[PDB]
């Protein structure tokens, strides 16, 4: 369906970013379902509405799954973007909550948090699916997630404010996060 496709083609989105950002990049390589898979929850905390509890893991990579990644990411105006793309030997499930669970909240000793899904936008012949994470540890740690799915590929937008030492935090920028899901989808294709 996507003959021409690459997952190494991420790289062309190092030109969506201006001389305020550092930019990296990771080659592809094997997978690895930690690295791609928002972290872990801890155990012991109580969700609402209970029955939601699964969505508040986000995206799972199964721990089968072979093939591989690559990644772009860049730092600057007081946030990190990191646009990943993989490929897999068959597709991920995709996580995608119904009304019933487009909001989750959860309660332990060493942790609070919400898990809610956000606006993503529409890219042709693909499924996206977009989520807000607000974490509390034992302290608050907050990401938009945006994942667009086709065929054997994913590919997540993970946008976060910078937390740096005694310096104040910047909002989100969730409309350059969105454009980003669009263009890595558009470059991995062609």
């Amino acid at each position: 369906a996507y003959p021409d496709a690459d997952i190494a083609k991420v790289a062309q989105l190092k030109s969506s970013f201006g001389p305020e950002f550092k930019v990296s990049e990771v080659a592809p390589t094997g997978i690895d379902p930690k690295l791609l898979s928002p972290q872990k929850l801890p155990e012991g905390v109580k969700f609402e509405p209970a029955d939601c509890a699964k969505f508040a893991e986000g995206q799972q990579f199964p721990p089968g799954l072979q093939g591989n990644m690559a990644a772009t990411a860049a730092e600057g105006e007081g946030n990190r973007f990191i646009v990943m793309a993989v490929e897999t030997s068959e597709p991920v499930p995709l996580s995608d909550p119904g009304d019933e669970c487009k909001r989750v909240k959860f309660l332990g000793t060493g942790a609070r948090g919400q898990v809610d899904v956000v606006e993503s936008p529409q890219i042709d012949d693909a499924r996206t699916v977009g989520t807000h994470r607000i974490i509390q540890t034992m302290r608050t740690g907050e990401l938009y997630n945006y994942v667009a799915s086709f065929d054997n590929y994913m590919v997540i937008v993970t946008a976060n404010p910078l937390v740096l030492p005694d310096k104040p935090v910047a909002k989100v920028d969730t409309e350059r996060a969105r454009e980003l899901l669009s263009a890595a989808v558009a470059a991995v294709r062609a």
